């Protein structure tokens, strides 16, 4: 029996200054989080605990692990995030009296449990004024052998349509603001659904197919950087054969570790880069998965 749930290091510049909340359930403060509704990923549900518990809206940045918690016959595990306050105002709402904007030392004295101040600890390991890039697989889209025709031309099956309109949420959590995907249907179509949303046309990215990337890694990684280096957030929707070698190849350039990691259809890493480099390499779990 394992409970899900997410929560987050919501902050602001002052320089950071994060938010602590106090809870009248147990007379204490401690940080956003709460469990996930059916259906919800861990980093909608880390920003529907902000929007809920402090009344602001935010963009998720780089993932501060997780805690375990002890419940009968099983566990909550609870991941969280570095959250950048873009809005909104605190309002008592049904679990939260008060809420404070405290420098990060301040926050570590206010927070009496062991597993806050260890998130906080994450949180201050690296930059959080982060700019982010998501690199998608595409969604579920059958199998080659049952399709006759273009391969390139294979679409999405019913599944991955709802995967690639689940991830509309998943990637609006982290502020996505521009689109580029590999020059397959099946990629397009991933992110056809928050293109519509960000009313932003999808870039067509030939570098980034398993056919170009097999003959030329160099090329891949060379457009995954000038992608990159534009301002903005931008999502990369790509295939199976290309991201692990990409995201391996950037880890290694920055002396980065991914925490957890995979590489199914639909699924998503999360890079947080700092000036430029990469600081963060968090892969998410495919929408309808756990
Ligand atoms: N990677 C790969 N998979 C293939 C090929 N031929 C083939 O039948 N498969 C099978 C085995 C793979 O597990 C599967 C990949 O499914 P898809 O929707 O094409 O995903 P992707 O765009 O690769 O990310 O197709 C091939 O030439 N390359």
């Amino acid at each position: 029996h394992t409970v899900r749930a997410a929560g987050a290091v919501l902050w602001r510049d002052a320089t950071v200054e994060v938010a602590v909340i106090h809870r009248p359930r147990y007379d204490d403060w401690s940080l956003p989080k709460g469990k996930l509704d059916q259906g919800e990923t861990e980093p909608v549900a880390a920003a529907r605990e902000i929007h809920e518990e402090t009344g602001h809206t935010a963009v998720l940045g780089r993932r501060l692990g997780r805690v375990t918690y002890p419940i009968p016959q099983g566990t909550k595990r609870v991941w969280y995030w570095a959250a950048k306050s873009t809005g909104g105002d605190f309002s008592p709402n049904d679990e939260v009296d008060k809420l404070v904007w405290l420098p990060v030392d301040a926050a570590m004295d206010q927070l009496q449990y062991p597993d806050d101040r260890k998130v906080l600890r994450r949180f201050v390991k690296r930059p959080v004024d982060t700019k982010t890039v998501l690199v998608v697989r595409h969604g579920t889209a059958g199998r080659r052998s049952r399709y006759k025709g273009d391969d390139r031309k294979r679409p999405l099956d019913k599944r991955g349509r709802a995967q690639a309109e689940a991830l509309v949420a998943q990637l609006m959590a982290f502020g996505a603001t521009t689109l580029y995907a590999a020059d397959r249907v099946r990629c397009h179509q991933t992110i056809e659904p928050l293109a519509q949303e960000l009313d932003q046309l999808i870039h067509n990215e030939p570098l980034l197919t398993e056919e170009a990337y097999a003959a030329d890694h160099k090329a891949a990684r060379k457009r995954l950087l000038e992608i990159a280096g534009r301002p903005g957030n931008p999502v990369i929707c790509t295939q199976g054969k290309v991201i692990p070698g990409l995201i391996e190849w950037w880890c290694e350039r920055a002396k980065v570790r991914p925490e957890t990691t995979g590489n199914r259809k639909g699924s998503t890493w999360v890079l947080s880069l700092s000036d430029g480099e990469l600081v963060g390499a968090d892969y998410l779990s495919p929408p309808d998965e756990k």
